[PDB]
DNA sequence: GACTAGATCAGAAGCAGTAGAGCATGCATAGTTTT
């Protein structure tokens, strides 16, 4: 949906943005949410989030992890911490339709292994790590973002 | 996931052939009238 009147995810989150924010760019991941369990349907069997069938009870959820512009302010060159803080003041999350990915501060390896073990326990792919001072470099790989899997 | 292509079956329309009905033409004969 390109307008609040008609869409599959936008008609519900039109009014989820604080009044001050008028121009806003966000980056995130789109996934499928099962409400009867209140759990995210892991990608794979029984559904594709690209061409979901209307009759299905599953719905679309947007998990945000970055902001690149708010009220004609260019946040590309700022540090990750600042972008996170500004992101916290964009929308009031409304579970099931738009959310912010939680990030935990960690400064030891035991924490990383604990997180990976817990992720495997919750049947997730893995865990990723972000450098607090990393800048957004479009199209580049392995600059401030790292991923870890079993 | 959305979309299309090819195979399959049935339904319906067109055409062929037959049977049944109706309408002209003749004439065969008898009946009636005239001389």
């Amino acid at each position: 949906g390109a307008s609040p009147t008609e869409g599959s995810l936008t008609p519900f989150i039109h009014n989820a943005f604080k009044a001050d924010i008028q121009i806003c760019i966000l980056d995130g991941e789109m996934m499928a949410y099962n409400p009867n369990t209140q759990t995210f349907m892991q990608k794979g069997t029984k559904f594709d989030i690209k061409r979901m069938v209307e009759d299905s009870d599953l719905q679309t959820c947007y998990c945000v992890f970055d902001v690149l512009m708010v009220n004609n302010k260019k946040l590309g060159h700022e540090t990750l911490r600042k972008r996170y803080e500004i992101l916290s003041s964009i929308f009031t999350p409304i579970p099931g339709r738009i959310e912010i990915v939680q990030k935990t501060q960690a400064h030891t390896k035991n924490e990383v292994i604990d997180a990976l073990n817990e992720a495997i326990d919750k049947r997730e792919e893995g865990i990723m790590v972000k450098q607090p001072l990393s800048i957004y470099k479009p199209d580049k790989r392995g600059e401030g973002w790292l991923k870890i899997k079993p």
